[PDB]
């Protein structure tokens, strides 16, 4: 296989005919005022220590990202990739001083790139000519930006790009997942300073999915260049980042698919679960209104959602955003208290199944409704505990140390149920086989 750069004669027609949805807006098209502000904001975030490597999962293996990152975006919004949910450092939208000024700068960059994207999508539809406007607006309505930094000098060995001879990869071939269908992605690239591609300059690489026959494109990225993946390009093509010699930042603006990924969403889910609880007073005497299978099933599913998708995801990062912001401190305190009440709900259901007067047919209905949720709860707890205590997780500093919260010992009387549910789950299974 082979690749094409601006040095190759065929590069320009190949871009035109096979990559019409890839746009490059070079540094000269963007204002020098915006350049200075955005680049100063990158260095502020880096100096204050706001950028961290994510500990992600790829095919059962715990891996640090080669890039250090931070998610900036709408208040209460999240972005999930590689089984790792990032929580936004909020930018000042309608309705810490140096850090908040940088978050305001990246909102200003978001506003600019949104307008550039809309114009590019309007021109794309105009070219395709030779309901529509609402789709273009929503596909360019960037709700987050995920910032990136890498010093390639710090890495002892970078992987060779395997298919096209593109050289050293900073980031391997992938799609950006958890984005709205056909939504655009806009990237501001900030580099700090003759056979194939130039090894000292940063590039973004592109290939068609499933395809190593068709030669890939490697687009050089100089200081302040912007590139846009329009419409279905992100889905139909993989991209990689090829390393240059110097350090480089980027701001990758996305329309995150947050239908089950906002604070407002999960709080509303928690309140739905607690509709089955008598809510006169907050105490340990949790009594339930109904034991209808469907209501109990739902309750235990929400219990799992708030525990694994929100609490354990957040505390796995180890109060890391605490440096940049305290926006999630009270929400996470509230979600844990809501989760604690749902531990009382589970205990109340387990108390009901053991009651003497309950006929066995009603009992077995309840067991069938909750067993899948409790089984998954046991399995995910074991996974999350082991993920927190992995070799690579232990090597991180105290500021970035993963916590397995919530966690409690067998002797802890404040919690109604044990952390380990193995004996409870095996007993409930046994009862069904009676
Ligand atoms: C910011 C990191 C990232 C995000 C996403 C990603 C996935 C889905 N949605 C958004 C982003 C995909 C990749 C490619 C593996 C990356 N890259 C990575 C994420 C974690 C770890 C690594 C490092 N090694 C390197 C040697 C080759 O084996 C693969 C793992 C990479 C990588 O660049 O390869
Ligand atoms: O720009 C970067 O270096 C990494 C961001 C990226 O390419 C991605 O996550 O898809």
């Amino acid at each position: 296989g082979s690749h094409m750069t601006p040095k190759d004669d065929e590069f320009y027609q190949q871009w035109q005919l096979k990559y019409p949805k890839l746009i490059l807006r070079e540094a000269s098209s963007v204002s020098e005022e915006l350049h200075k502000e955005v680049q100063e904001a990158f260095l502020t975030l880096h100096k204050h220590g706001c950028l961290f490597r994510d500990l992600v999962r790829i095919q059962g293996k715990d891996l640090l990202t080669p890039v250090s990152r931070i998610l900036i975006g709408n208040p209460g919004c999240t972005y999930k990739y590689l089984n790792t949910r990032l929580f936004t450092v909020p930018w000042p939208v309608k309705g810490e001083a140096e850090i908040a000024a940088a978050c305001e700068t990246f909102l200003k960059l978001n506003d600019y790139l949104q307008i550039e994207t809309i114009q590019a999508l309007e021109e794309l539809a105009a070219k395709e000519k030779a309901q529509d406007e609402v789709d273009i607006k929503s596909r360019a309505a960037y709700n987050v930006t995920l910032l990136n930094f890498m010093d390639p000098q710090k890495m002892p060995y970078l992987k060779e790009e395997p298919y096209f001879g593109m050289g050293k990869m900073a980031v391997s071939w992938h799609h950006d997942e958890n984005l709205v269908d056909r939504s655009a992605v806009a990237v501001y690239s900030y580099s700090c300073e003759l056979e194939g591609r130039d090894p000292d300059i940063w590039h973004v690489g592109f290939k068609i999915s499933w395809d190593i026959e068709t030669p890939g494109l490697a687009i050089p990225l100089h200081q302040g260049d912007c590139y846009f993946m329009l419409d279905d390009l992100n889905a139909t093509h993989q991209h990689c980042v090829l390393a240059g010699s110097q350090p480089r930042f980027s701001s990758t603006h996305r329309v995150a698919e947050c239908s089950t990924g906002t604070l407002d969403y999960i709080l509303q889910r928690c309140q739905l679960a607690l509709q089955n609880v008598c809510d006169d007073v907050d105490n340990d005497d949790v009594s339930l209104k109904s034991f209808e299978p469907a209501v109990l099933k739902q309750g235990e599913e929400i219990h799992n959602e708030v525990e694994f998708e929100w609490l354990r995801q957040f505390w796995f990062q180890g109060n890391r955003y605490r440096k940049c912001t305290d926006w999630w401190c009270q929400p996470m305190a509230q979600l844990e208290a809501l989760w604690k009440k749902m531990e009382g709900v589970t205990n109340a259901v387990l108390h009901e199944v053991k009651r003497e007067g309950l006929p066995v047919e009603q009992r077995n209905e309840i067991l069938t409704a909750i067993l899948a949720s409790l089984t998954a709860r046991q399995n995910l707890r074991r996974e999350w505990h082991a993920r927190c205590q992995s070799r690579i997780a232990r090597t991180l500093p105290a500021d970035q140390k993963p916590e397995c919260r919530p966690y409690w010992e067998k002797d802890d009387a404040s919690m109604p149920l044990p952390f380990d549910l193995t004996d409870i789950v095996s007993e409930l299974r046994g009862q069904l086989l009676e």
